[PDB]
């Protein structure tokens, strides 16, 4: 299990910015964003090969221990084997997530949190930097 | 009230690189380090003016909930109303606190950590950036 970070206080229009190595052999990583472990605002998981799955963003939000309507987004700018760095905005309307490979998509905000407190990382995606701000 | 980070997994030689915020008023900020908040290799306690001292780094270790012998620093290499960087690396014997301006000192590792899983910053430093190396 990876990084996890509480209290991190990121309000609106401010950016959340994560840089890792993804594993070469990578199946798969997770961002999850939030208030705690129950409350995500966004799941966010890179699928290289896992669940099935192909090269697919799967993003989904958790409301009281709820998995919401899973989105799989249509543009995969990760490789394995390298370096990857994600940058994640948010208002009470969506969250914004801008990836390498010029590659920007909104997820709505489902959750009614005043700022996101909580990160956590897991899966094949070392993280080097977090910047908040 | 700072941002709480775990499953570091910070390992001997590698550089842990905190950049913050030190308030315009500051009095007084902590970094933690340890395997838990239990159980800290290092209180790292600038003092700008704050029980008793003036411009003193505090350094102490906790033991099971159990605090050690403070130790004060020669050296105070901070501003409030500034930017600063503070490196951290450990091994066997000691920490070794890289600051601001080309200072250093080491701390020893009394609870002969091999690896340090948990940050908790505190006080009048906004963490900013948190890099692994
Ligand atoms: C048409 C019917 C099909 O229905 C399927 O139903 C499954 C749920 O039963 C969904 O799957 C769930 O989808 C959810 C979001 O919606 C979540 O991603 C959740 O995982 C949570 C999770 C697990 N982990 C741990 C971890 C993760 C990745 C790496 C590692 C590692 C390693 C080595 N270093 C560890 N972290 N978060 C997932 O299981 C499928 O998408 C879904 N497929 C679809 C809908 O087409
Ligand atoms: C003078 C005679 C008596 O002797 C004093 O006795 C005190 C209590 O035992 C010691 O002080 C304790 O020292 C310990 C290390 O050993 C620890 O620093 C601990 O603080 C834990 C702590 C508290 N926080 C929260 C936080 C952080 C920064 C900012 C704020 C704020 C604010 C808006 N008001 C809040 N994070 N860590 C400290 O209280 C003094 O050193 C000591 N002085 C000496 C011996 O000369």
């Amino acid at each position: 299990c990876g990084l996890v970070a509480s209290n991190l206080n990121l309000k609106p229009g401010e950016c959340l910015r994560v840089r890792g190595e993804v594993a070469p052999d990578a199946k798969s990583f997770v961002l999850n964003l939030g208030k705690d472990s129950n409350n995500l605002c966004l799941h966010f998981n890179p699928r290289f090969n896992a669940h099935g799955d192909a090269n697919t963003i799967v993003c989904n939000s958790k409301d009281g221990g709820a998995w919401g309507t899973e989105q799989r987004e249509a543009v995969f700018p990760f490789q394995p084997g390298s370096v990857a760095e994600v940058c994640i905005t948010f208002d009470q309307a969506n969250l914004t997530v801008k990836l390498p490979d010029g590659y920007e998509f909104k997820f709505p905000n489902r959750l009614n949190l005043e700022a996101i407190n909580y990160m956590a990382a897991d899966g094949d995606f070392k993280i080097k930097c977090v910047a908040f701000d």
